[PDB]
């Protein structure tokens, strides 16, 4: 089999659709997901033209092997889809209407910066190399693009799926190459966060404070310190759920922050402690009760400006 | 091969069976479950009819590859079900009785609400697509849907396997598809989670409790923070085994009320100690008296309206 | 290829055979193990008689596609087999001599009641599917069923490997089936849990017991605390090594039965220090010498008592 | 098919080229990394030639079964490379120019000695094997190497791809090889390691050094013991992610040195408390206040040392 | 195809060699490593002789499907081996050069008594059964057996790669099989457990060692139940990385011994403490300084004694 002959000089535009099926496995460390979706391509081959009327028949099925197929790939894959194709039906014109179902492990970079209220950008790139005799373009069907209502990425708010309907058409290896973008816009349910992470390790943190209110050195350390282990554990906890960013991450900036305000605690403990012991606990009373209100505010206000920088 | 033709105008009903043959691998966080079953199929292919007189054969078997066979999917699988075709028989009258026996990964959403107390209802979507000569419709074969009587899904009782009866036909991409629900209802085996997680939980909840009956400020840091960190431990352990839903849990709930109790205990830990630093024990004598029965009836209390809220 | 004809109205005997190469992964929380072995089967297809004078060769050499060869299947796999036909041998008469290796993920159910001093009975059922010609059923040649003297499943003992010879022949989905049990009794490698698990788990609780040598309840708070929290980890570290069972296995048992032991020994402390408080050393005195008897002995009868019950 | 014939007696140049279409998951202990690239090779067969005006194409398109294609392998893949053939072509005289995409998970070791502050160069080793009809050898063609703009290897940075033009032409197995080195140089984004790892783990250790600010041997003691087993809980999540290299790594090095820094301290606290009870405080005092400036210079000398033996 | 007929009644020797091309994955736990290699079969089939001097070609190249290929498997395989046939060559008297190349995972038992400073002998167990026909016996071509220089198989120290020349020739299920011994000698790299494991470990031994310099109940308490933890800790780490063995290793022995030296040391503490309140700081002076001696030097004998029995 060959590829149609073009009537004059114009390229073969394969028109192109995606809809998703299912939506799985967001792993936000290898920054991939997995889906399970329809795609369908359409061009016209005029070698396949028929009379309807003679024919007595409207549209012809025929076998992936029978019939010329151009070579659609998907740029930002891990290994080729698994495809099976569901139907192949030619027009009296000659207008192929091509079918497949397919499983696709898709890479997609990821931006934690705002993390865990972030929103992503997924993308599936389709692509097509030109053959030596004709060069082919892709096209977007837009009736032929969408996603199932059941469609559920755990974790995620599906907000949108849309496709860049001009190609990105470009040189590769000396010959041109048809780029589509397939964009899936979603947006992480930060919920859980709250009461798993975030808010037990603010209790964590006030409990430190409460080191304002003793002037027991023996206490005050047993506190700092003991807090200070559990603010490790939910900073490690949190490292495991994400990649290693080479930029400062929302939830990242907010940990290392409050390990600052954890060393100044024991900086309080240890001056107020060495203080009391030189015989000077009206001086360590003043650092103590300017604690109490500075350690809230500082951290409230380092927070505002946290906030205003990463959103 | 073509479709059967029809003799009116009707659609074609393909009649549908799946006996469980094992269920295995319920993956929480992946919301996914494994399966191996029988498919069954059966249909009327008038063009396979034959006389059984002069044939000399009551039954005739095929190859797939042989006769027209409805290309069958399921919706909410991760990739395509490895199958292998068991037997393909037709009788006289030309209606088809084919099998199938298939392992397939599926994806159902489970709700954790009431976890580790919580049913599930696992789904097995079938699906047809029509083709552009004739419409094709699923039905349920009831003598023939079923599951073995050794199906153990660990950690989970099995209550029915039932399917939807009544097809949910719809158009995707201008064509007619008829969708079938199996559904497989599971009860969690809650059980383990007693002795494990929530007894010592509040075991050690009840340590920190003590503190009631102490007047030794340091001993009682030691107490409420000791206490508090293996409460974080039994936390985390918890939300390993679990996703990260948008809604609050039963487990999720209780966990992070027992935070509140714990912090608390800290400042009534810290106040009492202020008051006896104060040379205020009397107050603090109160307090401490009534935070002895007023920490176990807010508890109960606490629990008691919870539970009513998530049962 | 259709099945052999019989002479009379007698079923096909398919004779099996299992000679197991290599065991392992045994996955105690999956209740599944990996096997590579030796698949015999034997039938007699009249068929393919032959004359070795005419046809020059004894015993002919058939390709799986060639001849028609009985559908067996394993009923508790997780996927279809991974096989490869060693060799088809016929002699003169028909007798059919099939022999394949294979590769399978089994799953039989595992009974922790007495873990780490359980044996278990791992299970290969083998089945084959009556067709519209004539019903198929299988028979066990002994001289055929085995396993290799290298054969090692890490941490288990390997007993024995038989079948049973007497096939469970049942209706299933208007046909009949024919079921062979192959089982593989093998015992745990208690060993490494005693310096492991064991005997750590028990020097812990010990620690806890000097508290009833000591007055200084700021010292007694962080022994139970302490030890209590290295019970937890091992708790912890035994409970990832199982599965969640509807029932109380010994370990767990054992491990829960330590916890109330922590608990009373958290009231001893406290009871003893707000008694010495209370101006009352005496009475405290007669509580923590009782305790350093009592929880020794007591310890003991249980752990009698819960052996008794478990074995 | 067979190889194309030689003119004279020079060996077949098989032209090659790498175009880098993905670069994921580069496994640390593992030392692997997955690819997905073009592969296009390029050598002349005289068997294929043709006339352009005769035949009316200046281009003829084969399928691989039909003309003869070099076994070209990878030396340090895990399994054989996942390969999908884009395109053949053939010039009017023979000049074959095949393009294929590929997946493979590539083998190439690392060297830990400056981690997190190292750099890497990955290889891909193409290999051919000469036939007893004649001797075949590897060539680079450099506008055919290459890499996609886009590639991202998560958590480090790309340089450069190239490739050694030279081939390594050696025997094995009685039969000359010829090996080509296509060199991917990476290095390694350690921003994130500052605030999560390092950092954390400075703050600590001078949390531990307070101590030198104390009398309180009990709360020495807590700071000292605390503090060391945090350095443990990051010394154990530093050694998950790294393989046991058999040399010393920048890391590796410093984390040990900590332990050190941590064993003076319980000393010096030991020596202090001893002292104190000694009746000789005016010593430990002596003791204590030069360990106030002994361990941060002994540290940063420490530190410029090893940076320097490492860099 | 059929096998080589005899000239007299010899059997079919089958030259073998395994040339390693990789070696990667060795899995502790799973006692498994990962295998890519070159695959050797040579035997002389009389049937594929032709003349030198009138065929004018000196070697004959055929596909596999054409001659008759000698089914060689592997003993100690998970699955059967991915392999794909590089080169076959028949000499003019008949002789026949079958080369391919092959990917295995390899189960091989571990012994882990010496750990870390074990060493190993993984094997590749080559195995060959014979035809109704004639008897098939394999050999070994020591110089197609053999490994690249490049081979690294990370955490281990390559020593040698041999083969056992004498095959095991025995009687199975009614069949003649000849088994080959592939061995390969290792050595792990135990350098990396020294600053990782070992040392820290015995840091922190050390450290409650201090508590017999230390007349403070209290302190000691926390000195021996924090190392211990630390411990504990060090002991799941290393127990993690490590199979359950029915047997003790040496890291195991030592590791357990040092839970003794904390029971001693907590018994010394509590002893103290008790004549210490008993007023008899006299006698407890006597056992704190008998202390300070008999912990290292039984530390240090038990460790002599211990690496005596294991090495
Ligand atoms: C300790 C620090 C507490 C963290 C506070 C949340 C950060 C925040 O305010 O996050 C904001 C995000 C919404 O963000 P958005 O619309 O995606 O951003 C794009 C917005 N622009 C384009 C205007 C920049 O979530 C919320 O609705 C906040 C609810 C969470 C409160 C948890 C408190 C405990
Ligand atoms: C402190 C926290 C203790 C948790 C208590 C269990 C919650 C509960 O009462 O759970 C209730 C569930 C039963 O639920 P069901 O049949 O699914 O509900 C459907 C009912 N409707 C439709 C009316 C809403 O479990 C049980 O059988 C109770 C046994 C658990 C005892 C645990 C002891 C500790
Ligand atoms: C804390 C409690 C310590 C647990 C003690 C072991 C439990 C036990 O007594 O285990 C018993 C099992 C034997 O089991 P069996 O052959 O399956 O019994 C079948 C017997 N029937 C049929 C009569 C019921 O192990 C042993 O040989 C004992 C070695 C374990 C020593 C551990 C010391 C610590
Ligand atoms: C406490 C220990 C602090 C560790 C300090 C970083 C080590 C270093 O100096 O690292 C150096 C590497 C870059 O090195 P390069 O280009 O690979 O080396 C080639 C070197 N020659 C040519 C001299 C051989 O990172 C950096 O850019 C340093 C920024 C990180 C500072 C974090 C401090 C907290
Ligand atoms: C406290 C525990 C300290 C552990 C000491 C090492 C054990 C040992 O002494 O190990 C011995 C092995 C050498 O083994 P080999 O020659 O392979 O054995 C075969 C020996 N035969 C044939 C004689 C039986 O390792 C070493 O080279 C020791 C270097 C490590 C020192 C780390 C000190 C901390
Ligand atoms: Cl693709
Ligand atoms: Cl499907
Ligand atoms: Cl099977
Ligand atoms: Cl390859
Ligand atoms: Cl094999
Ligand atoms: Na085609
Ligand atoms: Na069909
Ligand atoms: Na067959
Ligand atoms: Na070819
Ligand atoms: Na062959
Ligand atoms: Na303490
Ligand atoms: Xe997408
Ligand atoms: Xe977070
Ligand atoms: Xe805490
Ligand atoms: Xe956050
Ligand atoms: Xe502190
Ligand atoms: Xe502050
Ligand atoms: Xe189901
Ligand atoms: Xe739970
Ligand atoms: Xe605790
Ligand atoms: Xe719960
Ligand atoms: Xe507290
Ligand atoms: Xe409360
Ligand atoms: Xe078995
Ligand atoms: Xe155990
Ligand atoms: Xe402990
Ligand atoms: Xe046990
Ligand atoms: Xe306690
Ligand atoms: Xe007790
Ligand atoms: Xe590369
Ligand atoms: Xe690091
Ligand atoms: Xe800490
Ligand atoms: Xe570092
Ligand atoms: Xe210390
Ligand atoms: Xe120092
Ligand atoms: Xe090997
Ligand atoms: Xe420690
Ligand atoms: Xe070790
Ligand atoms: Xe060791
Ligand atoms: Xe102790
Ligand atoms: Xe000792």
């Amino acid at each position: 089999v060959s590829p149609p002959p073009p009537i004059a000089d114009e390229p073969l535009t394969v028109n192109t659709g995606i809809y998703l099926i299912e939506c799985y496995s967001l792993d936000d460390k290898a920054e991939t997901f997995k889906v399970n979706a329809f795609l369908s391509l359409s061009w016209k081959d005029r070698r396949l033209a028929f009379d309807p009327v003679r024919s007595g028949v409207r549209v012809k099925t025929y076998e992936p092997e029978a019939i010329w197929i151009p070579e659609i790939r998907f740029v930002n894959v891990e290994n080729a889809r698994d495809a099976d194709v569901v139907d192949i039906s030619v027009s009296p014109d000659g207008t192929v209407q091509y079918l497949e179902r397919f499983s696709a492990r898709v890479l997609s970079p990821l931006d934690f910066r705002r993390y865990p209220f972030d929103s992503q950008t997924l993308h599936i790139y389709l692509i097509v190399r030109s053959v030596d005799t004709r060069n082919i373009v892709l096209a977007v069907d837009l009736e032929k693009v969408g996603k199932n209502d059941d469609v559920f990425l755990t974790g995620w708010d599906i907000e949108s799926f849309t496709a860049v309907v001009k190609p990105a058409n470009f040189a590769l290896e000396d010959r041109l190459e048809s780029k589509l973008d397939y964009q899936l816009r979603i947006s992480r349910q930060y919920f859980s966060y709250i009461p798993n992470i975030i808010l037990p390790m603010l209790f964590i943190l006030f409990i430190s404070w409460t080191a304002f209110w003793s002037t027991s050195y023996e206490a005050n350390v047993t506190l700092v310190v003991s807090t200070l282990i559990a603010h490790i554990a939910f900073n490690i906890l949190v490292e495991t759920n994400l990649p290693k960013t080479p930029y400062m991450t929302y939830t990242g900036a907010i940990i290392f922050m409050i390990y600052l305000f954890y060393f100044v605690a024991v900086i309080e403990v240890t001056v107020q402690h060495y203080l009391k012991v030189e015989s000077q606990p009206a001086r360590a009373a003043s650092i103590t009760r300017a604690s109490r209100i500075a350690f809230p505010v500082v951290f409230l206000l380092a927070n505002i400006i946290l906030a205003f920088l990463f959103f």
